[PDB]
């Protein structure tokens, strides 16, 4: 039972049509929200009480959970947690989503040390993607983020195509009709060159990454072709920074971004909410000390105020029963 009047309670279960995710009710939808930052970096910044402030007070539609599979902490190097600990610390964190009605995606967070081809973090990502689709397979509001960036002159779309009909299988056996969002070559910019050989499953997107910062005119053509060749693209993360996550703002270029997002109906998460002294985290350093998640940077300020415009997206209604 989601709560009255959440985004989830709005919208239930959604599907992909063409290249436009819509409702439950069949309506097109667009969703607004914030990813984390690496999980065992900043655990005090995600809580039950911090996400409540990001639904209640930032008005948040969807929240991204980065499970880095690699560096300090990893989901593969038992550093902070045990592989099915880390799981069950993922799953208390869906739940607060659930309760809160917002979406959750659970992003298997590839980039570096190796990561970068998806492929080489399949000992772990088979299990691991096996286990949260059984586990969420009655789960509304979850979508599978299955390799975050894929990256390096080796990793073409034939390989990154090739993860995901390994991965794919072990999800739909449990799980489906769950909508699964599939990274694309060059740090997930590539959407052009998946649409030249797509997946043939359905219920699946395809991600684009930007940054506000270094990705321009270039990368929202290629994602033109990618869309008029059908696919449905989702931004799973971008910055308002140079792709680094630090140094200037780059808000009016943003903009440009926003407007064009906005016109194709395209679903956004800003990457982060953390405290880390950089320019695209979105709280003050030392926010998640003072428990004052509303205690935004430069960069939160502009986003917050970005996810105060009205819906977007209109209500499956029958409002006089419970969701």
């Amino acid at each position: 039972t989601y709560p009255e009047g959440s985004p989830v309670y709005h919208n239930g279960k959604l599907s992909v049509q063409g290249t436009q995710m819509v409702s439950e009710c069949g309506k097109p939808v667009q969703l607004r929200g914030m990813s984390s930052h690496g999980l065992a970096w900043f655990p005090k910044c995600y809580t039950e009480a911090s996400l409540t402030a990001l639904v209640k007070d930032w008005n948040i539609d969807i929240f991204r959970l980065a499970i880095y599979t690699h560096e300090w902490g990893g989901y593969t190097t038992n550093q902070w947690k045990s592989k099915d600990d880390y799981n069950a610390y993922i799953d208390n964190m869906v739940d607060i989503c659930a309760k809160l009605g917002i979406y959750c995606i659970i992003d298997w967070h590839v980039l570096n040390d190796g990561s970068g081809d998806p492929n080489y973090t399949l000992d772990d990502a088979i299990p691991f993607w096996d286990y949260m689709s059984a586990k969420h397979k009655d789960d509304k509001h979850v979508l599978y983020e299955i390799c975050n960036e894929p990256n390096g002159f080796d990793v073409k779309w034939a390989d990154v195509k090739e993860y995901a009909e390994a991965v794919i299988p072990v999800i739909r056996k449990n799980d489906p009709d769950k909508i699964i969002i599939c990274g694309t070559p060059t740090w997930s910019q590539d959407v052009d060159l998946a649409a030249q050989d797509p997946l043939s499953y359905d219920n699946v997107m395809y991600t684009l990454h930007f940054y506000s910062g270094t990705h321009t005119q270039y990368l929202r053509d290629k994602a033109q072709v990618a869309i008029n060749k059908g696919l449905a693209l989702f931004v799973t993360e971008f910055g308002t920074t140079q792709a680094s996550g630090d140094g200037g703002v780059y808000f009016d270029e943003c903009n440009t971004w926003m407007d064009w997002m906005d016109a194709r109906k395209i679903s956004w998460v800003n990457w982060s909410f953390a405290d880390k002294p950089e320019s695209s985290a979105a709280l003050k350093p030392g926010a998640s000390n003072s428990g004052d998640w509303n205690m935004v940077s430069e960069s939160g300020q502009y986003i917050k105020r970005k996810l105060s415009q009205p819906k977007s997206y209109e209500s499956c209604g029958g409002h006089h029963h419970h969701h």
